[PDB]
């Protein structure tokens, strides 16, 4: 990956109610028609730097809380695929690598 492109990988900061319009691009998308899960971050992409900075290799995970914009396929209003906003605590495992969280480990629950 990239910091430019891994930019919009953590921080997609739309303050909008339109998951479509922001993520409108060639790299939010499955083999199929639309993805079940557009997990977005709502930080400063150097806060979650800092939570990531150990080694040119490692996993860690931001334990206190770097605010997340979640937009999942749910259903109803389908246009084609309807998401529902939702912003809360974000507990989740980055990954790190050159130092930089050059990949997402996933949901907070980590090895």
């Amino acid at each position: 990956q990239n910091w430019a492109t891994f930019q919009q990988k953590h921080i997609i900061n739309t303050p909008i109610i339109n998951c479509n319009t922001i993520m409108d691009n060639n790299i939010y998308i499955v083999g199929g028609q639309c993805k079940r899960v557009n997990t977005f971050i709502i930080s400063s992409a150097t806060t979650v730097k800092a939570i990531c900075t150990g080694v040119i290799n490692m996993n860690v995970l931001s334990t206190t809380r770097f605010q997340l914009n979640t937009c999942t396929r749910t259903s109803i209003t389908p246009r084609p695929c309807p998401y529902s906003s939702r912003t809360e605590t974000n507990y989740i495992c980055v990954k790190c690598e050159n130092q930089y969280p050059v990949h997402f480990a996933g949901i907070g629950r980590c090895p």
